[PDB]
């Protein structure tokens, strides 16, 4: 209805879609990215692969194949029923091998949910949201000039956070993690 | 510091500082509009005022003197401690003699306080908010053509609340409601 349309109305006068595929290369090794690069999965087990240094080895985190480094940019991540996944943006410089905290101190805006029915935001402390209506799919907005992350139910228009505005340091990556072994992947909506 | 900063750099690259001044004419006859326009207070009872066709005879409610058709505005409000008020935007085509639920649906979008800690957008059915500090100030943010109406505390940058984005119909107007009778006035910040 009328909520959808306005939702589409404002993405497409403000933001520009970008097409996210992830960089298998970036992808912790006990990651799954599907050969066509939209869907993540985790693994039973660590794989054995390379510690390349653009590899994170700590955080079960994978970049998009491509970085903001000014504009506005959207994209949507269909999260389904999956009980545990934290979706954002983090910055190029961020610490990916070594223990960090995800907050936005140490480089990483991000949300997401656990055990369900827990959703988040990866502030520092945690910010616990309140989610009338979890969302099968959620838009990820960005605004590299003016500091600005912010997370909508993509099928209803409904917000679910927004960051304080920052400023950012240096290129800014879309970011997945997931914890948990689950049998519905995250799946990236093409542009 | 810094995200005071952001806060008003953000305010400064997008939105316009509305100086927004409260209409005596449109206000409820138990609201005290003071002089200089700023301010708001609550009668013990409703004083004797003409009933004009612009008057909010039901609802604690009173206009801005100036009404908004396009483009991004914002302006702040000081609630200080008081324990109960609601601020926001409404149609100018909204019921103002007979009680209307004040809904996004009936032209209202607006946020508040009730008891001294109970924060909720007068969405419907109304979201329960979690707010971590209660705001002494608050940033109210339209944009227009987006049919975005949003909420921020105005002291730290902290986002409250964005409505889902909707189709305005005609000039929208600031309006502030207090229901209560307690010492702290409602007070717009100057431009
Ligand atoms: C691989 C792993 C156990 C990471 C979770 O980090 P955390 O326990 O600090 O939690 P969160 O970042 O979800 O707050």
């Amino acid at each position: 209805g009328e909520k959808s349309q306005a939702y589409a109305e404002w993405k497409k006068a403000l933001f520009q879609p970008a097409d996210v595929i992830l960089d298998p290369n970036t992808a912790n090794p006990i990651l799954l990215v599907s050969d066509d690069q939209r869907s993540l999965q985790r693994a039973d087990e660590r794989q054995n692969l390379p510690d390349n240094p653009e590899r994170f080895d700590w955080h079960y985190c994978v970049l998009g194949c491509k970085s903001f480094t000014s504009g506005r940019h959207y994209w949507e991540v269909e999260v389904g029923d999956r009980k545990e996944w934290h979706i954002g943006v983090c910055q190029e410089n961020v610490e990916r091998k070594c223990w960090v905290k995800m907050t936005p101190e140490n480089g990483f805006w991000t949300v997401g949910l656990t055990d369900g029915s827990k959703y988040r935001a990866l502030s520092d402390p945690r910010t616990k949201l309140t989610v009338a209506n979890p969302p099968q799919r959620v838009g990820v907005f960005l605004d590299y000039e003016t500091g600005e992350v912010s997370f909508y139910n993509a099928m209803d228009g409904s917000h679910i956070y927004t960051f304080p505005h920052t400023f950012f340091s240096g290129p800014l990556w879309p970011v997945f993690r997931i914890l948990t072994l689950e049998p519905t992947a995250l799946t990236i909506c093409p542009a």
